[PDB]
C-alpha cells in the first residue's frame, strides 16, 4: 500500500530529524558549550578576517563576538592565541559595529586602543591577555566562531 | 512513476541513516572512545546532581558510572575536577544504588567516607584523585555523561 | 496528497542531507581541520596495526599516511605517541607501498631503516620526533585515521 509507505517514510524522516538534533547536542556538550550560553569553536588556523566571516557562516554561525567578561575569557581559553572578533569599524572610521548589527557597547581595548595605527585597522582581535586591539583586516589570525545559547 | 519515486525515497533514507550512524561513531572516536568501552564525556560545567542527570538522560546517556577500577580512572581523567557520579542512598541510607538500578558493587571511597555529613548527603562525586565522597545532592559538581560501549 | 506529500517529503530529504553535511563540516573544524588539507583523527588508543585499519575503514577514512614533511608533522603532533602509518611490505618483502596502493614517495626512515630486525617488521610507525622505524603489524600503537582535504 502506497499510503503505508509513505507514512513510514514520515516517522522514518522525524526519527532521523530527532536523532540529528542530539547528535548536535552531544557535539555541542562535548565541545564545551554551558547550558544557556553561546559556544565558541576554533580549528586553530589562522586567515584574514573575510574568510573566519565566511567559514564561520558557512558553519552557521559568526566570529565570536565577547559580550561581557565572562565570554571574553571563555573565547580567550578557546583561542589560546590572538584571534579575530566579529566587531569592526569598516562601514565608517570609528564606530565599531558587531558583524551582526548594531554598535559596540562593552569593550576591552587594550591601552590606547582602538587608535586605527598608520594606514588604517578596523578589525579587532582578542590578544593572549584577552585585551583588544584594532588591527588590519588583511593580517592573519585564528578563527573562533560562536554558536547560539 | 510513484511507485519507484516512493522506493527511491526510501533508499536516500537508508542511506542518511547509515551517514548519520557513521557521524556520530566519528564523534566518539575523536572524544577518545576506546574500542569496546564505555564513551565518558564532559563539557566542564558544574551543576546539581539532578540537573546533570536531566542533561545526560537527555543525551541519552546517563551520569557516569564507574563499574571497576579502569573505569574510575577513565572518568577520572575525562572530568578532571570533582564530578558527580550515577549512585545515590536516596532511597535506604547507607545502601547506595545507581541511578540505572542495582546494588553499588565497585567502591572506592575516601578514608572516613561516606558519614552522610550535617542535614544528609545523597549523592556521590568522584574527587580529583579518584576518591569518592557522599555529598549533598544540591551542590554543583562536573557534569560527566556516559554513553555505552 | 499523494504527490504533495512526496514532493514534501523529497523536500524533507534533501533539507536533512544539508544539515548533516553542515554537522560534518563543523565537527572536521572542531576536530581541527584546516582550509584545504587532510585531516588526522584518533581517540589515543593501541592496537595492532589489523585493527587500525579495520577501525579507520569503518569511519570511511584510511590509516595515516603522510606525502610530505608537512603531514608528517601534522600526524606526528595528532598522535602524540608513536602511530602506525598506512605504509608496509607485507605484500613483499622489502617493498614498501601504502596501504591505498602505490610505492613510497615520501619517506622519513630513522638511519639503518627499514631493516625487517629479526623475526620480521613489515609496518611502520612514525616514532615522537617524526622519523619512521619499520615495527611488527602484531604491536599496539596509536590509531591515527586520515580524512580527504
Ligand atoms: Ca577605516
Ligand atoms: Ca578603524
Ligand atoms: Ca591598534
Ligand atoms: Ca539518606
Ligand atoms: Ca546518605
Ligand atoms: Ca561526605
Ligand atoms: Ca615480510
Ligand atoms: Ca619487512
Ligand atoms: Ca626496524
Ligand atoms: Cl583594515
Ligand atoms: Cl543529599
Ligand atoms: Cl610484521
Amino acid at each position: 500500500a502506497i499510503e503505508v509507505k509513505l507514512a513510514n517514510m514520515e516517522a522514518e524522516i522525524n526519527t532521523l530529524k530527532s536523532k540529528l538534533e542530539l547528535t548536535n547536542k552531544l557535539h555541542a556538550f562535548s565541545m564545551g558549550k554551558k547550558s544557556g550560553k553561546k559556544f565558541f569553536v576554533t580549528n586553530h588556523e589562522r586567515m584574514p578576517f573575510s574568510k573566519v566571516k565566511a567559514l564561520c557562516s558557512e558553519l552557521r554561525g559568526t566570529v565570536a563576538i565577547p559580550r561581557n567578561a565572562e565570554e571574553n575569557k571563555a573565547i580567550q581559553e578557546v583561542a589560546k592565541t590572538s584571534a579575530f572578533l566579529g566587531i569592526t569599524d569598516e562601514v565608517t572610521e570609528g564606530q565599531f559595529m558587531y558583524v551582526t548589527g548594531g554598535r559596540l557597547t562593552y569593550s576591552n581595548w587594550k591601552k590606547d586602543e582602538p587608535n586605527d595605527h598608520g594606514s588604517g585597522e578596523d578589525c579587532v582581535t582578542i590578544v593572549d591577555n584577552g585585551l583588544w586591539n584594532d588591527i588590519s583586516c588583511q593580517k592573519k589570525k585564528t578563527a573562533v566562531c560562536e554558536f547560539p545559547a
